[PDB]
């Protein structure tokens, strides 16, 4: 039957082996290993599928060679910031947790040696810092910390000074032959929407905002550095406003009463700053990524059933008493073909309502409950919705009633799909699967005999969008009471593939025919013995409840007309 | 024009800054008479905003 060849495909099986086993390969990105601590503990080991880094921007990204500044409370604490200015920030560099803070300006004599205070942990355990390590040519502030106060309120700015022009440091050739310099002048802004490191919209400079004019403040800082034993500093050597400009772009001066009124009163002075370094490494102590790959393989098993009869006296050959073999080959094929497939759909659907929920996506290799082995290769998924037509439509006229309806529902449909195949990555995962083509997603639609009336359009083109293929097949059952059921099949593959909905073993078997003696009575039999199951491979399905249908047809159903608020409300 | 020595840039001593940004509110914010049209006048919704 068509409903149950679209969702299942039949695979047959010579009757001679008791099943089919399946290998599918798997590429991992792992990082790390064994070997901490002395214990008889079994440890653990971790994996990441490289097909996460496809949608998720952290499985395939990491720094192992950044040089972050480390608190010590004790030691080397004078080097950093106040800690009543900003309070100390936790970053993480690998395994290490440790908290970080803005470097402070020097003076005149104050310095800092980068590579003895970015000691985490995880080079301490390797000994001292090699000499032959060298930090990287590229070095640049990354943020600048600027205090405006006005009157006893302070007020933090995080400015990304990255990515400016003369935010990077230069090659100088005046004293060493590896020594770097910063030169530092620009114009640094603060537009009338600019925001604090402390959230929310500035409050000290409301008067200069609400005219909408915009403040430069004149930063000019110098800097030097030795990228071969980590000798440099940093001093600011001014901050100060020294422009006004408005909203239709000219300068204002500061001697008129408003600007100086507003600009009265406010300092800057220099905080702090960051640095953007990274340590060239050459004595390979990195573990970076690795890309590993293993195996994995299911089994499956074919059953048998419980056979068929046909009884009848042997001296008896009839067509009533001993109905025709016809009828016995249909119910065995009724049995087969629509209940258990019906049943064991309906199962997968509670089954999968069950564990994931509605409407959030799972990630690769996040349950091992789920029946199938595609669950190993896309992003689980499930989701639902209900289409109320007595609510949904917006007719003009009662002679389109008709194809305002159709176009709902196509629309709906088209929507759920390319929902689906947002959220799970299912393209990739085809594009990946198969090179040299570039299948085209083909969704398969079932449904019972009411809605096909009303899938298709003969008016508008969309069916189920410009550049997707489908199939509708309807099916008998009553359980199907308008019920919209949709999956992704490729009808190209004749063996079991971990990318297709779900296989149907088959095992032909030929009756058998006997006089048999049943507790001392003498009769003729026949007997069919079916073998078959249905295996479920993909985690991905959508169901659709429409109700409600029956009213809007013949209830008058005109517009939701919004008077969008144009008579004194608001 | 060449007004801002700040942020990266090389084009800017070529052609004036500009930046701004628009938002689409879809819910509210359409015409429709029909559900067979709904979509085409989505779209038109926003290729208007793109042409403009």
């Amino acid at each position: 039957h068509e409903f149950a060849e679209l969702f299942y495909r039949t695979y047959i099986v010579t009757p001679d082996q008791a099943g089919f086993q399946l290998s599918i390969r798997r590429n991992l990105v792992w990082e790390g290993w064994t070997g901490e601590g002395l214990s008889g503990e079994k440890q653990e080991i971790s994996k990441r599928n490289i097909l996460q880094g496809l949608l998720d921007y952290t499985t395939l990204e990491t720094n192992s060679t950044e040089l972050i500044p480390v608190i010590q409370s004790g030691e080397n604490d004078e080097q950093f910031i106040d800690p009543s200015v900003l309070p100390a920030q936790t970053v993480k560099q690998g395994k290490d947790t440790f908290d970080t803070n803005f470097l402070k300006f020097s003076e005149n004599g104050e310095g800092f040696n980068l590579l003895m205070l970015a000691q985490t942990p995880s080079r301490l355990k390797k000994g001292s810092m090699t000499f032959t390590d060298s930090l990287d040519s590229r070095i640049a502030l990354k943020q600048l910390l600027i205090s405006v106060t006005k009157g006893g309120t302070t007020e933090l700015f995080a400015l990304d000074v990255n990515r400016d022009q003369y935010a990077a440091y230069t090659a100088t050739r005046e004293y060493n032959f590896r020594l770097m310099q910063l030169k530092f002048h620009t114009s640094l802004g603060l537009g009338e929407e600019s925001t604090t490191v402390a959230g929310a919209e500035s409050a000290l400079l409301k008067d200069l905002f609400d005219l909408g004019y915009r403040i430069e403040l004149d930063v000019k800082v110098d800097g030097e550095m030795n990228v071969e034993n980590g000798n440099g500093d940093t001093s600011l050597r001014a901050l100060r406003l020294a422009r006004v400009f408005d909203k239709e772009g000219k300068e204002i001066a500061l001697t008129d009463s408003r600007v100086s009124a507003a600009l009265s009163g406010l300092t800057v002075t220099g905080v702090g700053y960051s640095l953007e370094a990274r340590l060239t490494n050459i004595n390979q102590l990195e573990m970076g990524l690795l890309i590993d790959s293993d195996v994995q393989k299911q089994g499956f098993m074919i059953p048998t059933l419980p056979p068929l009869v046909i009884v009848k006296p042997a001296m008896v050959e009839d067509d009533k008493t001993y109905p025709r073999l016809e009828a016995l080959t249909t119910a065995y094929r009724i049995q087969q073909m629509r209940n258990n497939a019906v049943t064991t759909l309906l199962n997968r659907a509670d089954t999968l309502k069950s564990y994931l929920g509605v409407g959030v996506p799972h990630p690769i290799e996040s349950n091992l409950g789920l029946e199938g082995v595609g669950q190993y290769y896309v992003r689980p998924y499930y989701n639902e919705a209900t289409i109320d037509v007595l609510n949904d439509l917006n007719n003009l006229t009662s002679a389109a009633k008709q194809t305002d309806i159709q176009g709902l529902i196509v629309s709906k449909i088209n929507e759920m799909v390319y929902t689906a195949d947002q959220l799970t990555g299912y393209t990739a995962a085809l594009e990946a699967a198969f090179s040299g083509r570039s299948p085209k997603p083909h969704v398969a639609i079932g449904t019972d005999m009411r809605l096909p009336q009303y899938i298709q359009i003969n008016g508008d083109d969309r069916t189920v969008g410009i550049g997707y293929d489908y199939t509708i097949a309807r099916i008998s059952d009553l359980r199907m009471k308008d019920k919209i059921v949709m999956t992704f099949i490729l009808p190209n593959e004749s063996e079991p593939h971990p990318l297709q909905h779900g296989v149907l073993g088959f095992i032909p078997e030929y009756l058998v025919d006997f006089n048999m003696i049943r507790n001392q009575r003498i009769g003729r039999e026949i007997r069919l013995t079916p073998r078959y199951r249905y295996f479920n491979f993909l985690p991905i399905m959508l169901v659709i409840n429409v109700i409600n249908l029956e009213e809007a047809i013949a209830q008058r159903t005109a517009l939701d007309v919004n008077e969008t608020q144009v008579t004194p409300a608001s």
